[PDB]
């Protein structure tokens, strides 16, 4: 909507206070004009029609429980925009400052979130398995990273290319979590998963096997569940990315860590310059090796560590 840029204040899903960029025209809308062509947050009002209504508020204060998922979807979309712009020189998900749209309160008791090809969508959870999923910055950044992937490599969402697609979203969801630097970790969704249980998460990058996901190519899932296991076999690539950043010895193979920033540079370059819609794990290894070679040189430690990491998870 056309109006003047304002700054509201509210509380997110975890009860933290934060300022949000809004737009005033009769009401205060969750419309941030400070980032590209805008960040827009919508109310789906417990239904499944999308996007729903641009979020309107009478007084620019967002402290109601009903407000919290909107506050966080809006705010963490901003953080994710800032990450891609400041760290990778990328302007929104299409690289040309496309408007970022999110809907919250999708359906009833909906234990998931997704990118639907056009926008981010967040359930409220059922209060047992999940609380509202926009409360997790790694979740928000995971979903928006699907938009980035769709505009760049375009990895098909099935089998190995789908597992790479998923891992890219977990990798950059995690790097955005570290960028924001509030209790960051290498786990996925811990802030919104199972409020009755402390210390768990939906997936682990540091130890995918903790939640039954493979950490080696030899344990890859080859059935048809989950689009050929895209959220399962992602553990193999997530482990490799973890090893590249943090180092470690895995099934006897030692990897020298090169840190998060270099992990991010290598995988961002692979994603945007080398991966294609049909890339498999072997081709991801080649893309990462070539990316690391471009950035640091063929005889660099960075290239050596990429190779060790993929060796360690059985991807040749
Ligand atoms: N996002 C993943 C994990 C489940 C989250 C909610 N059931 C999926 O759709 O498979
Ligand atoms: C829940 C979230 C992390 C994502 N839609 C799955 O995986
Ligand atoms: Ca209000
Ligand atoms: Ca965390
Ligand atoms: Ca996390
Ligand atoms: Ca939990
Ligand atoms: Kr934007
Ligand atoms: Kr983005
Ligand atoms: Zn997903
Ligand atoms: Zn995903």
């Amino acid at each position: 909507i056309t109006g003047t840029s304002t700054v509201g204040v509210g509380r997110g899903v975890l009860g933290d206070q934060k300022n949000i960029n809004t737009t005033y025209s009769t009401y205060y809308y969750l419309q941030d004009n400070t980032r590209g062509n805008g960040i827009f947050t919508y109310d789906a009002k417990y239904r499944t029609t999308l996007p729903g209504s641009l979020w309107a508020d009478a007084d620019n204060q967002f402290f109601a429980s009903y407000d919290a998922p909107a506050v966080d979807a809006h705010y963490y979309a901003g953080v994710t925009y800032d990450y891609y712009k400041n760290v990778h020189n990328r302007l929104s998900y299409d690289g040309n400052n496309a408007a970022i749209r999110s809907s919250v309160h999708y359906s009833q008791g909906y234990n998931n979130a997704f990118w639907n090809g056009s926008q981010m969508v967040y359930g409220d959870g059922d209060g047992q398995t999940f609380i509202p999923l926009s409360g997790g910055i790694d979740v928000v950044a995971h979903e928006l990273t699907h938009a980035v992937t769709d505009y760049t490599a375009g990895l098909i969402y099935q089998n190995e290319s789908g597992a790479i697609n998923e891992a890219i979203s977990d990798i950059f969801g995690t790097l955005v979590e570290f960028y924001a630097n509030k209790n960051p970790d290498w786990e996925i969704g811990e802030d919104v998963y199972t409020p009755g249980i402390s210390g768990d998460s939906l997936r682990s990058m540091s130890d995918p096997a903790k939640y039954g996901d493979p950490d080696h190519y030899s344990k890859r899932y080859t059935g048809t569940q989950d689009n050929g296991g895209v959220h399962i076999n992602s553990g193999i690539i997530n482990k490799a990315a973890y090893l590249i950043s943090q180092g470690g010895t895995h099934y006897g193979v030692s990897v020298v860590g090169i840190g998060r920033d270099k992990l991010g540079k290598i995988f961002y370059r692979a994603l945007t310059q080398y991966l294609t819609p049909t890339s498999n794990f072997s081709q991801l290894r080649a893309a990462a090796v070539q990316s690391a070679t471009d950035l640091y040189g063929s005889t660099s430690q960075e290239v050596a560590s990429v190779k060790q990491a993929f060796d360690a998870v059985g991807v040749k």
